[PDB]
């Protein structure tokens, strides 16, 4: 059984003078077999990369995530970027009502379409589960060689 | 009059999801006049690179800091990076060894940068007594211009 992590990691970059933070979309069976799919997803220095957080995604705004090898969809995954607190993942048609959505749950943003990760199709299914968008772990938990 | 500028960076790089920060260390007599250093320094994609916080740095650990055009100095400037400023912290010591040693210590494997060289000027530290908080002189978000 495949399963969608959401997964914070850190490390270092040419140029840069402090360790830098990204976000990646993986998928996998656990943790551990996303980690060469991690890797290549890392923009900046192999060495000393590390995962700071994670969370298994099953659930976003009522909508169970199902994952196929194969896969017309109706609304999509989005995940948001705020230029857990300064990011969200919502469920929406457009680009552009994923942005408005994002905007309307704290009380010009960057957005990506999570469709399509590690070969794996993504499609939603209405079924009225929340889930909390917080880390199922978190800590220093530098990846193998 | 130089300055010393410590500068919180934000913008893109290619492969990566969200935005990424850097400290940058810049010298100008103005802010603005910093720019083009931020600019070449920073790692990322140059469009749509902005301004976050920044301070400026006269005092650390009873030290001022002097800039000079030409240069041997016992103790240095250390920058040091942790695995408001929370992250990091800037301290004076004679080796990187014990500059660790000194910024772990003023909490209750990291990574530290010596401070002695920026945009062709030479920093120099004298003894005067004098603390300086760590902390921004502003907040918010200023694009930098094209």
């Amino acid at each position: 059984d495949n399963k969608l992590f959401l997964v914070y990691v850190g490390g270092t970059a040419p140029g840069a003078n402090i360790e830098l933070h990204d976000i990646r979309f993986v998928v996998g069976p656990s943790m551990e077999e996303t980690y060469p799919a991690i890797r290549k997803g890392w923009f900046g220095t192999q060495k000393g990369l590390h995962l700071d957080s994670f969370v298994h995604l099953h659930h976003v705004d009522g909508y169970r995530i199902h994952l196929t090898s194969e896969a017309p969809e109706e609304k999509r995954l989005y995940f948001v970027n705020f230029g857990y607190h300064d990011f969200t993942v919502v469920v929406a048609d457009s680009p552009q009502s994923a942005k408005q959505l994002a905007r309307a749950q704290f009380s010009v943003d960057d957005c990506l379409c999570v469709d399509l990760v590690d070969n794996h199709y993504v499609t939603l299914e209405f079924d009225g589960e929340q889930q909390p968008l917080v880390p199922d772990w978190k800590g220093y938990q530098p990846l193998p060689e």
